[PDB]
């Protein structure tokens, strides 16, 4: 809307749409943990086809990330273990 | 340096990481329940490595283009 503070989060993804898209091959969530190339994480290709920026996830960290699960920090190609999340 | 201890479905995963558990097969779960048994891999004396063909920082290929090391995977398509 007026701007990236509002912006919304990408597709769900993951057991019982509990998780959300944090790239094509990513699909976290605080209570799911992490899926990085499963099939969990298959549906976040979709939002490819979405015309709309999303960007899931509130809480920065690592290299352009923001917090995917605990402890956890996911940009949209990789995750690392970081202790901020 | 042997692989590390076996995860994931089926034991068809390799850990990884403490949480990472990696398979050519199912691809990566990073803190999932896949995961956990690779904490258990800090009760072993033997040092251990899984994955083989390397890539990025100090990682071997953990599944269809994913590279990972201990505490990391990325997306990686020489894997």
């Amino acid at each position: 809307a007026m701007s990236d503070l509002e912006l919304r989060q990408c597709l769900p993804c993951g057991p019982g749409g509990k998780g959300r898209c944090f790239g094509p091959s990513i699909c976290c969530g605080d209570e799911l943990g992490c899926f990085v190339g499963t099939a969990e994480a298959l549906r976040c290709q979709e939002e490819n086809y979405l015309p709309s920026p999303c960007q899931s996830g509130q809480k920065p960290c690592g290299s352009g990330g923001r917090c995917a699960a605990a402890g956890i920090c996911c940009n949209d190609e990789s995750c690392v273990t970081e202790p901020e999340c």
